[PDB]
């Protein structure tokens, strides 16, 4: 019972929660963004989470081995390899700058309190926030970078914490404070911001829709994206967290409360973030929508603030900075970890060289988000976080969803975890396996391809070269299916029809499909709903 509350606390809380959420909901309105995100949970996220747990806890093996029940499909176990790389270059740098933020919060008299310091422009208006001012120009120095075509030498500064944060990962690849502390502290602070004045008109364009923005594309795409990030699906962490579960561990418990959770916290950060928003528009006479720039740096320019206006606020900075720092360590060693065992265990060659791979692997992700670190690096970061993730996330779970529904059989994944807990999925679960998941990812992929939708920094325009590259980048994880399959199609000797029943046919029917059993080659397997 302890030990099941501990666990559900560690998919609860995440940086995905506490950092993304509010950014994605101030870019899109905050309800025309509350309500897809809820629509697409209960739908689409729930059956997924729950039918990832299941897979990983009864197939025990790699994030790359469970595909064994559809030889074909099995590319998409790299496609995830290659999105947490992805993510994980820039998940770094959110540690840098909390470190640095850390680092420079040792002070009686807080830097982000007003402009009159060196980094200050004579357009502050204590114009431009003294936080935003100091956030852009003491910490990033991003106003000596005309764009992406000119970054510039990383700052040394940064790099002096790039390197720590590398460090103290690698040492720890090659408790219970840690995950009650963001609990206690976004109490703290949500007590602060709802007895704040002028919050009141900030929770109510939180909890209102409109429904000119609700006929866009964005949004759902944005809440599609969301959902996985949140969840934790389509990164392969799961598998990999759930390859050394007890083979009897009930999944629904599992799938319900943890789903349930994560949706109130990711209300309660919403929340507080939009009441502070509406205190600081109510004092600096401005609009909601006009206080801030949608930018992936929204809780660096808010969270500081509300700090400030807090009894004592070295103490309240440096507890805060903690929570964020170990949360940001968490998150990226979970992925780094998944990246390492996956391709450990998928490749016989590196069996026993673990360490070099490790310090390998950890130097390459240094000197690759070493780009993120220069003057422009908000670009970069920009770049990254809308491409890595982006439409390849989607495809990925679109992809293993129908193989290990269809090819594998909805009857055949309930009747394994009828073998493995006590009870059967009932129908609706199996409904939303085959059809109705399948038919919103799809839709959702088309969406996202067609629409042009191209990013942006503020008042900034991304060229086309950024477009392009961004591209490329999405589609190199995208393109690891086909050509996997296509050699995994050439590779099976036979005919094309021998060649196919190998390639489709679960690795559990050795013995039977030389024997002409093709379970495959009819009609009623594919008519089972
Ligand atoms: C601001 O800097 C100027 C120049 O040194 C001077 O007025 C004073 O040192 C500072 N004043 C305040 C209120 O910080
Ligand atoms: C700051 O004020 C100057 C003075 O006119 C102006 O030229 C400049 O555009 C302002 N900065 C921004 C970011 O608008």
């Amino acid at each position: 019972k302890i030990d099941f509350l501990l666990s559900v606390i560690g998919f609860a809380v995440d940086l995905a929660n506490v950092w993304r959420f509010p950014y994605l909901c101030y870019k899109n309105g905050g309800g025309a963004f509350l309500v897809p995100y809820l629509l697409f949970m209960v739908i689409a996220g729930m059956p997924l989470f729950y039918m990832e747990l299941a897979l990983g806890q009864f197939n025990r093996e790699g994030a790359a081995g469970v595909w064994k029940i559809c030889p074909i499909l099995k590319g998409v176990g790299f496609t995830v390899i290659l999105i947490s790389l992805y993510v994980g270059f820039f998940y770094n740098v959110i540690i840098a700058w909390a470190l640095h933020y850390l680092f420079s919060s040792f002070t009686t008299e807080l830097p982000w309190i007003h402009c009159n310091n060196s980094w200050n422009s004579p357009n502050c208006s204590d114009g431009t926030t003294p936080a935003a001012e100091y956030f852009e120009r003491g910490v990033l120095h991003l106003h000596q970078s005309h764009g992406i075509d000119d970054l510039g030498p990383p700052r040394w500064q940064l790099t002096a914490c790039l390197v720590l944060v590398i460090v103290l990962l690698y040492f720890s690849l090659w408790v219970w404070i840690t995950a009650t502390m963001p609990y206690v502290v976004l109490t703290a602070l949500l007590l602060r911001g709802v007895t704040l004045p002028g919050a009141i008109d900030g929770i109510r364009a939180y909890l209102s829709v409109d429904f000119y923005r609700l006929c866009e594309a964005s949004v759902w795409i944005d809440a599609a994206t969301q959902v996985c990030f949140s969840l934790g699906v389509g990164f392969g962490v799961l598998i990999a967290f759930s390859s050394y579960n007890k083979f009897t561990n009930n999944c629904y418990r599992d799938a319900i409360v943890t789903t349930s959770i994560n949706s109130l916290t990711s209300f309660s950060s919403g929340f507080v973030v939009f009441s502070f928003l509406g205190y600081m528009a109510q004092k600096h006479s401005v609009p909601i929508g006009d206080v801030a720039k949608d930018g992936p740096g929204l809780i660096f320019i808010i969270y500081p603030e509300a700090i400030a206006t807090l009894p004592l606020s070295s103490a309240w900075a440096v507890v805060f900075f903690i929570m964020l720092l170990t949360l940001g360590i968490d998150s990226a060693m979970g992925g780094m970890e998944s990246v390492i065992t996956g391709l450990i265990d998928e490749f016989q060659l590196l069996h026993r060289h673990r360490e070099l791979f490790t310090l390998f692997i950890v130097l390459a992700t240094f000197l690759l988000s070493l780009f993120c670190v220069t003057n422009g690096g908000i670009y970069v970061f920009t770049l990254l976080d809308h491409f890595a993730a982006g439409t390849s996330i989607l495809f990925g779970v679109l992809i293993e969803a129908i193989g290990v529904a269809w090819f594998y059989g909805v009857g055949q994944f309930s009747d394994d975890i009828q073998q493995m807990t006590g009870q059967r999925p009932s129908l609706y679960w199996r409904l939303c396996w085959k059809l109705v998941s399948p038919c919103f990812l799809l839709f959702v992929v088309v969406v996202s391809i067609v629409t042009f939708r191209p990013p942006h920094y503020g008042a900034y325009i991304f060229p086309d070269w950024a477009n392009a590259l961004g591209w490329v980048i999405a589609t190199s994880s995208m393109a690891m299916v086909p050509i996997y399959a296509a050699y995994k199609f050439c590779s099976l000797p036979g005919s094309f029809r021998e060649k196919l029943a190998y390639a489709i046919a679960p690795e559990k029917d050795r013995e039977l499909v030389d024997r002409g059993e093709v379970r495959q080659f009819t009609l009623r397997h594919w008519l089972k709903v």
